[PDB]
């Protein structure tokens, strides 16, 4: 898809489905999640938190989880203090039992160093009545930190 | 090993960890087979046109490379247990949110590693398997580097 950020470029993985529909939404829950992926490039925790239920949680799995909407917003705002989401490409999206799975590459740029990295992520979303009750992203933190020279554990 | 606790964030939908399709059933059977630590048993599940990647490490393409890459992991690690909290699927992809209890043979240490994986199935055979997780957290937990 077009990322409207000319300094970024995402290559198609050899293993990624070529089908137009592979990363296209087939259900209402998948559509809301792709809408949320599109919103991530705002880098605005106060806009993004509107997608979440009060009883919710967030975890970038190499780092500790945040429970409840206030903590999720605070945690997302903290990440946006040091990183910009420049682009998101979702190669595969699927869903079952109220969970949505996204296999993606996020182009992330470390604001303190100016360096960016194309990060392989597999994430899961739990939705209750169209609102996010859980979001967990799985990926390797070290390879990101080393590419952008930004340790994130503390 | 001791019982693997359900995470606080796990779904309480009683079907979340159950297979709903024949492909999901195959993937759960494959998860059961992992504790064999036996690449020759595991490769029976794979198509000739296939791939495997533990995402922090380089991929293996084709059934022969996949078997040899899994056998190589088994030279240093035992899979002592696998607990699949969530399984779902769409469009021939099966997703598994899991904890794998992995033990490093050189150190004897074990860690309950959080993993999200995707499997591609064609005609009941695995044509792709990619696991996403934090490699450093595992390496530091069991005192076993896997990426120099
Ligand atoms: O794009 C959404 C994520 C994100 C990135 C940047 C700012 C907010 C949110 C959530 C988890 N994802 C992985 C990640 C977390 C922490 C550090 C590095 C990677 C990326
Ligand atoms: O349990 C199946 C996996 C596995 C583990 C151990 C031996 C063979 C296979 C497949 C890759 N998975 C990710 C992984 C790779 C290397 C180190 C830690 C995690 C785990
Ligand atoms: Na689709
Ligand atoms: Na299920
Ligand atoms: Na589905």
């Amino acid at each position: 898809h077009h990322h409207h950020h000319h300094t970024s470029k995402i290559e198609q993985p050899r293993w990624a489905s070529k089908d137009s529909a592979a990363g296209a939404a087939s259900t209402p829950d998948e559509k809301i999640v792709l809408e949320f992926m599109d919103a991530l490039t705002s880098n605005d925790a106060a806009k993004l938190i509107e997608y979440f239920a009060e009883d919710t949680m967030f975890q970038a799995m190499p780092l500790p989880p945040a429970y409840g909407r206030d903590a999720v917003e605070q945690t997302l705002a903290g990440l946006f203090t040091v990183m910009s989401i420049d682009a998101v490409e979702t190669f595969h999206i699927g869903s079952s039992n109220g969970l949505v799975y996204t296999e993606r590459v996020d182009v992330l740029r470390a604001l303190p160093t100016g360096k960016s990295y194309n990060l392989s992520i597999l994430g899961v979303f739990q939705l209750t009545e169209g609102k996010i009750t859980g979001w967990r992203d799985y990926f390797d933190l070290r390879e990101f930190e080393e590419a952008v020279d930004l340790p994130l554990r503390g």
